[PDB]
């Protein structure tokens, strides 16, 4: 006798497992269960894992009800887990959007001018440098600091709530509570600071004292500004990281983008396609019995949308374990969700990595691991796949 099939697994983020095509050209809906005890179905294949996303009788917000099967602990208010459905209702949506684009007057300039600074303290320092700790990681803090409008110097501790705030955890984590009460008294601190002006904080700080917006609450208020930090930060330094683990094991790709940066959006692209940053299925409850695939999904049942099933799809994308720059379908992957709650945060997300990625090149050409890959140590137990330290020589 055998347990039922656990998620996840594997937190490493090199390599996507064996059972993962297994599942998605044998059953690619079938059971699982998670590391709360619950059991959800897990969707593994581009057309149902679409199918899910696109609709909103699976639904993101119910996740959080009480009583539901849980992925796993929240470590956010229940609320939160509506905080897109939130903004949209405040009016406040196309004005969180505005502030995020990465077409902001210097933002671009700002991002190319820290990557490269970073790097070359790293050069100076001499190898084995660590690209997570101080190159992908501080890059992502000081964009967001810099999208936010708040100091450069409030990052890193705002930065360390992440490691705790992004488990993905089978109980509440008393930590997340304490983090997340202290995070939300800052960002209320900044919307009364009279130097914010800038950024999303200073946008927001404005639409408070307009009267278009007076009974939108300061609890909203702050809760973007801790959530839009920590999505933010927590994606895109991890995305960057494990991309470039992506990129140091596909020397010819390395080059070719080196010799010929004008390809790295399509680059980035693919590395998007493949990237196994996301931990977990994306979550859903489903409100209403639903046929996907051979399988009824009955009204409160749990949901996981398995975005390395999609993007490995042989049917949608062929030869999908291998980068390829002149694809049909390039934007087509999952990587940033679909439908309802497609990520607002593309097109920085896509900027970011790019900008680091040009940058690295072209400083370190010759960038490499400094440790046998099998050594990187992969953190467990949370939402994102990322090792601890990316060790690299050049
Ligand atoms: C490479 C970088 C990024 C990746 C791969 C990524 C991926 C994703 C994915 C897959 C979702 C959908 C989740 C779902 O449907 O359950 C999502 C949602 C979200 N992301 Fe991103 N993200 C990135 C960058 C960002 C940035 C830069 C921000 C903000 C500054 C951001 C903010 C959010 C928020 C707030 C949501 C929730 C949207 C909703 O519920 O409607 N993301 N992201
Ligand atoms: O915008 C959101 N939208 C939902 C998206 C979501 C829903 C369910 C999950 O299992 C994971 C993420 C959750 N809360 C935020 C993301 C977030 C989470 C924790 C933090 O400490 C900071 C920011």
């Amino acid at each position: 006798a055998t347990v039922l099939l656990e998620v996840p697994f594997s937190a490493r983020g090199d390599r996507i497992p064996d059972a993962v095509a297994e599942l998605r050209t044998r059953e690619p809906i079938r059971k699982v269960r998670t590391i709360t005890g619950a059991e959800a179905w897990l969707v593994s294949s581009y057309a149902l894992c679409t199918q899910v996303l696109e609709d909103r009788r699976f639904s993101m917000k119910e996740t959080a009800a009480a009583g539901a099967p849980r992925l796993n602990a929240l470590t956010v208010p229940p609320e939160v887990v509506n905080n897109m459905g939130n903004i949209a209702d405040a009016g406040l949506r196309k004005a969180v959007m505005k502030a995020i684009t990465p077409k902001a007057p210097g933002l671009e300039q700002f991002l190319r001018d820290t990557a490269n600074s970073l790097l070359d303290n790293l050069i100076t320092e001499g190898a084995p440098a660590d690209l997570r700790n101080d190159f992908a990681d501080p890059l992502a803090t000081a964009l967001h600091c810099k999208v936010l409008g708040i100091p450069q110097e409030d990052g890193p501790k705002l930065f360390r709530s992440l490691s705790i705030a992004f488990m993905s955890s089978a109980d509440p984590i008393p930590a997340a509570k304490i983090n997340w009460d202290r995070d939300i008294e800052y960002m209320a601190g900044i919307l009364e600071n009279p130097n914010i002006t800038t950024g999303l904080m200073g946008e927001l700080s404005r639409l408070r004292k307009d009267p278009a917006y007076s009974h939108v609450s300061d609890e909203l208020f702050a809760t973007i500004g801790v959530t839009f930090f920590g999505a933010g930060v927590i994606s895109t330094g991890s995305f960057l990281t494990t991309a470039l683990i992506s990129l140091i094991q596909r020397p010819q790709l390395r080059n070719l983008l080196h010799e010929k940066p004008e390809l790295i959006p399509a680059g980035v692209e693919e590395l998007l396609r493949i990237n196994l940053s996301f931990a977990d299925g994306l979550p859903r409850l489903a409100t209403a019995d639903i046929q996907v695939g051979d399988v009824l999904v009955r009204k409160g049942e749990l949901v996981l949308v398995l975005l390395e099933g999609a993007n490995f799809d042989p049917e949608h994308f062929p030869n999908p374990g291998s980068i390829e720059l002149d694809r049909p379908n390039p934007t087509s992957h999952l990587a940033f969700g679909r439908g309802q709650h497609f990520c607002p945060g593309s097109a920085l997300g896509r900027r970011h990595a790019q900008i680091g990625i040009e940058a690295l090149l072209k400083k370190m050409p010759g960038v490499d691991l400094a440790v046998p890959i099998d050594q990187l140590v992969w953190r467990t137990r949370f939402q994102r796949r990322i090792p601890e330290r990316l060790p690299v020589l050049w």
